[PDB]
């Protein structure tokens, strides 16, 4: 019994732990497993939603009522145009991904994603028979978009252009200026835009700006959820909706809509959850983003003062990706599992997120800074000693 | 001009506008027992509310949860005799996306999967929609729905990867034997394909019992399917498990095919699971009380139907569907006569052909509402059908 | 910064060529299997067509020609089309051409919107999947049948056809298998067109080049539906290298006029085809056709000698050609991973070209296909290094 | 069933004729209609090669002695330092220029093109989804062309600068000063030029310079053929080559190539009459030169006494573009077909080459001078008497 083809091509420190070792691990990107829980009124509107009998399966398109609030949220923040029906609840942005893929792509038809690139993209579009084609993003500029490269990588096989801002992982924020000239490349070649918003409203210094606001007549498909500003990961609730004024997505919306009544339906008591953090009070954001930016400048400020470790400051997410300028190591799989093995901190090792991500590695500053201040002293120590 | 693709756009699946016009409507269309008098018993909600104030929020394992793989190892030990180990288990989005999982892991385009006929639509849609081709063996209505054994013989060809076994069966209520169980498995092992199993439907027996392949395979490799839908009344957590009876390991690389996949879709629901380990390691009590009101309105639909002159139906054994014959009438076929009984009955069934070529002439209907519904309906029905 | 379309634009038949005239550098001579060109070999342009042309230069016939090509040509077309196909075509239904290559560029150019789909064989033959490409249409490939002798598959044709396909391609007499269709598939390709409400494209310039059974053209059957016939000079008249050809509409009801008003502002900007080689076209078309019987003799004793030595090598079937003067033969069993590996290795080896099957997309995999347009000497040569070849690996 | 939206954009005399009506046609530019052909020893290999059994497909490029003769040829003329691998044969200047839009034009690109126009560019530019813009020619410089409005016009979705020299319609020759300008701003803005050489030879007074010779580093596409200067444009034969020493050109040359390859080839006999032409006796040119100076400064001469008509001296090609100063004419295009139903004459009216081309009209001069005389006499006595 041979496996299919399609899902072929899809691509430590338990030994440690499991010893009584107690690595630091800052390789998760999951804030709910440090100092953070969704906020209390999501908690009590799931539970509510749940002792209350909304336990069936909702329409395929999401709960009207959450749609509404996801039209009414996006329309503050956002500015744009949109009514419930081009909004669909989705289980997660990970669903979201896999109706967009799945509706888009023919055999080797190509999308355009950021490098360093976020790895379940890769794998999604290899599954569904495309060609994942990273372009350029500039360490220099604090990893903004190579718009020459994408002019360059883009083929008359290219499907759409990703865009995942805030990035995961550097935590680039796109400015206006590179969004502005995203849209005019993808407006010349009459293909929609897939823009990445699950970090929104966690930035430090500036607002996020979204391509949907920006747009005239490019095709823009926004996806977000939960996971990561309402802190309610392990939930698995998203949604996506369609800037489309001329109506250029017609098919495609009617192939995702396929895609998701053949599904069935996302988490019907999550909705409730979702409906409470979309509708409900922002306060618990606002001390999380607190600590969250204390965090930021603390292991930036930690990373930078290490002699051969330089990195830019994340203006989005909890992420940081670090160049490793000099040292003995072949390459970054080998660096990460020395501080692993000999300092006891786990990363990820940055070519894990595609070529451009070679010689880099990247940290998560989810922990206290406590924990990141032993894990620096640490990772400092092994630094000077290599 | 942006082209959707070519294979979701083949993934194929007017009440609400009588209802419009104040038009009243009967809906025995969905297979929903939350939409009636039936909700997830309250040890598993005290659970699932639990595990979220206890902060279980975070993404779990991609394999599901160690407590609930340990949970469903037991349970399966307890009802199915097999001996399975926790890595033979991967907890998913329910039974739904066991199925992605599975053909996505296991076709190529062009392979066959021979499923049953009359089908279940969800089937047809994700075989095609990895290129694979549904190859529907036919089931007997005089048999109560039994699969034709000979017609899975002649319908086997070298491209087929899998036989697909749904029992109990939607739509036709069939509880499936030994004797076609072991043929299947007869068959499966002389051609070297694996079993798929799905038993969402379990538990939900009326006279007779469900009897695993899993429990009879010696050589045949099964994939078990199951999950909280239909036996848990939690059609709306969307969860559910898979696991494997496959001592050999013959499905090794399918197996770590379907891990790569669980891993770039992160994992399925995190508090839901600790619902799952309260209604699997659980006493099933709260089941019993639930089958004495779907017996007697299996009981009242399947009286009430046989007793209307051009109609006939065969006894539900298990699930929550009965798949009618239309013997007589007007109408062109079973969609028309469906649209028909909804404009002028008020009554929504599901058209047979729906369900495939071997559903054609025939309809399904839920017996899932209270008596009082189904009189309701029954009456509506049966002037409509004297009328044509 | 080049068009993305036009460097997205394959050749993959010709991705072979190179490697052997590397070889016949180092002194090794190589038998060239791959060229569909009778005029590379001993078949020549008939003389009463060479002395038309010859005589057209003379005569001063070198000016630029009305853009829908000479009334005279039309006129000759439109009796050659009615003996034939017994087909009730005017002067105005018919546009010369510079080749059939022109005609589909005329034809998908006029047809095709980006997104659009066109309906052809597979295997297919090159030149259609890479104009289709090129304008932005999808050139969807129905399966054709081995076994049948690579007829259209028509439950095939029924699952892939959609709302969005203009047009339904036939190349018959084909390459690159040599399969003729029969009656029964052209009768229910036109019956699928009809139930859709688009037009028939067929390919008909292997015509006349059959060794048993007769072609019919899907303009000679049709009832409802507009059918656009291409042909030309190329390869019943074996003048490859004159780029003279055809094409036609049978369609009473002027449901192409919208596309047929389209081809024209086309050819009016391109100006007009060869001028001299439409009085040799004249002399082909209104003339005897004799000087084919002998060549057909010939082709027809080739066809069955490469048909005969390729299936008498273990490891290799092939179906016996109709048409046409290609056969695709079957690599059932080898080392190889793919055709374009087997065929590298042959040429390397065997000094033998041929092309792999994959260069005609998925259906021509584990194939390839060789012309038998040489003489027996040259295929018996080419025939017995193969042998042993495939003996040894 | 409809046409393609691409060939939707791409934009009398019988009935006169049908009475037995003799119009004189001074409309078409085809020099073969008149006492014009291709020299004997062209004719003679042209016949010769298929006699000889040169009737089969030819190498997508050309034949490597035609190449090989194009370039001995270009050197002489122009001394251009080119090689054969830096030529390839056309089925006339047509598919030059097919294969030249087709590779280089995404869309809404635009080209630089004369005006007034030579209309095949105008459509093969639209047809290719491209957009052409008119910079314009200036009639008391004898149409040289407007290099502040070439500035002016130029944009960054400028592709190329076309640039036909001598002249259709107006019969202009740039010299050395225009042709310097151009090169500067297509340089300034890194984009080739494309250079339309037919008329080549074809010229009355001082010869024709090609932006080839005068380049250094701006890329040069030269397009020339059989038609115009060796009178034998029903054999639909030409060429293009490269001017490129910084090999900017690569990727084009790589797109031009894989269109050359899917059409084939251009017709293989005529390139052995193109070899005759190239390597040939030139005493038919100066014999056909002669006659149409004579015709030149006829025509010159009477369009200048009729009151109501000025006009430049065309300085090569074989067309003047006379200037309509006055009349009751609400366009040219009444005017030329007044002048058809009055004066049985037949023009092309001007607008038909763009807005610069607005109340011209554009005769040709190929006939012999009583056909002339004849022509200008009833056009005299139409314009006297309007
Ligand atoms: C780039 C990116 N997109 C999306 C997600 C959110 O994923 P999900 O909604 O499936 O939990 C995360 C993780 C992320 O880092
Ligand atoms: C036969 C059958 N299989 C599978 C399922 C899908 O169930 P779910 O995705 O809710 O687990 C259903 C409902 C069903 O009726
Ligand atoms: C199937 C088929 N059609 C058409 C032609 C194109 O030939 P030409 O452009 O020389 O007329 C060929 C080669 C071919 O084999
Ligand atoms: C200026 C100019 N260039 C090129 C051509 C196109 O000529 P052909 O395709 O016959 O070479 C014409 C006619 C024209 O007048």
């Amino acid at each position: 019994i041979r496996a299919s083809k399609r899902a072929l091509s899809v691509e430590p420190a338990r030994e440690l732990e499991k010893k009584g070792i107690k690595v630091i691990r800052l390789n998760i990107g999951d804030p709910v497993k440090f100092d953070f829980q969704p906020p209390e009124h999501m908690k009590e509107a799931y539970c509510k939603a749940i002792k209350e009998g909304h336990n069936y399966y909702g329409d395929s398109e999401g709960l009207p009522e959450l749609r509404k609030a996801i039209v009414e949220r996006e329309k503050r923040k956002n500015g744009v145009d949109i009514t419930p029906d081009d909004v669909r609840v989705t289980a997660a942005v990970t669903e979201a991904l896999q109706l967009i893929f799945g509706a888009l792509l023919d055999p080797g038809d190509e999308i355009l994603v950021p490098g360093p690139s976020y790895p379940p993209y890769t794998g999604l579009v290899k599954f569904y028979g495309g060609k994942p084609v990273e372009y350029r993003t500039i360490e220099e500029e604090d990893w903004q978009p190579d718009i020459d490269d994408i002019r360059k990588k883009i083929t008359d096989r290219t499907k759409a252009i990703a865009v995942i801002n805030p990035n995961n992982p550097t935590g680039a924020l796109y400015d206006k200026k590179t969004l502005e000239e995203i849209l005019n490349i993808a407006g010349e070649y009459e293909i929609p835009v897939i823009s990445d918003e699950i970090y929104d409203l966690m930035t430090y210094e500036g607002e996020h700006i979204s391509p949907g606001s920006l747009t005239k007549d490019v095709p823009v498909i926004v996806m977000n959820g939960l996971s990561k500003v309402y802190f309610a990961t392990g939930w698995r609730l998203g949604y996506m909706y369609f800037v489309d004024p001329e109506n250029k997505l017609s098919e495609v919306r009617e192939a995702i809509d396929r895609l998701a009544r053949i599904r069935l339906c996302p988490n019907t008591p999550a909705q409730f959850a979702a409906i409470a953090g979309l509708t409900g009070p922002m306060d618990y954001l606002k001390e999380y983003m607190k600590k969250l930016k204390e965090r930021r400048d603390y292991i930036y400020k930690r990373l930078n003062e290490i002699p051969g470790i330089s990195t830019t400051k994340p203006q989005g997410a909890f992420y940081i990706f670090p160049k490793i300028e000099v040292g003995p190591w072949k390459n970054d799989k080998e660096f990460v599992l020395d501080v692993l093995h000999n300092a006891h901190v786990l990363f990820v090792h940055g070519s894990g997120f595609g070529e451009y991500g070679a010689g880099h590695f990247r940290a998560v500053f989810l922990p206290p800074i406590e924990i990141l201040e032993e894990a620096m002293d640490r990772f400092e120590k092994f630094m000077k000693e290599r």
